């Protein structure tokens, strides 16, 4: 399985952020994400064997039941690589909160698999509070920046599958978990 940790959305944030996609629908090299696939990753697994779910679900529990909900502000959009043929565009969002989560998880999988845990693709880059909105599928044009400045609730995450078939990433929930910490 290949499993991550993320954010869903609420109803407001969608909408806001499939207005945004809107930008984008004159450029078919721009492949925009399906709004109910939208979401903030705090922490990619990559492939992990399904002898490891339970663990990543203890991680879960364990951490909602230490933080608090936490307000988010969608703020600005931006693109990766920054200069150059584009990979991505994506929505900046901000909150201490996507930080702390992001901390506690890859704190909980270091004790769980130690060093092997380098060896997850992407391990290494800085946590980035950023939403996917499209990938560059083939040639197509920067779109001037959107600003948001949209604040919500976030009162939980998930852990989710991502399976990948033909029209592209199927997700499976395996859990959500609710934020219920004093902190």
């Amino acid at each position: 399985m290949r499993l991550f940790y993320a954010v869903f959305l609420p109803e407001e944030v969608r909408a806001a952020l499939v207005e945004a996609q809107t930008k984008v629908r004159p450029f078919r090299g721009w492949k925009p994400v399906p709004p109910h696939q939208l979401h903030l990753t705090l922490l990619f697994l990559g492939e992990r064997p399904e002898e490891e779910l339970p663990d990543y679900l203890a991680l879960g529990h364990r951490l909602a039941r230490l933080e608090a909900p936490f307000r988010a502000r969608l703020r600005g959009t931006g693109y990766f690589p920054n200069e150059g043929t584009p990979r991505v565009w994506f929505a900046k969002a901000e909150a201490e909160g996507f930080l702390r989560l992001a901390e506690g998880l890859r704190a909980g999988v270091e004790e769980l698999l130690g060093e092997e845990a380098v060896r997850i693709p992407g391990w290494d880059k800085p946590f980035k509070p950023h939403i996917t909105l499209a990938r560059r599928k083939a040639p197509a044009p920067r779109v001037p920046p959107v600003l948001f400045g949209l604040e919500w609730p976030v009162e939980g995450f998930a852990l989710v599958r991502s399976e990948l078939k033909p029209k592209g990433p199927v997700y499976t929930v395996l859990e959500k978990f609710s934020l219920r910490g004093e902190h």
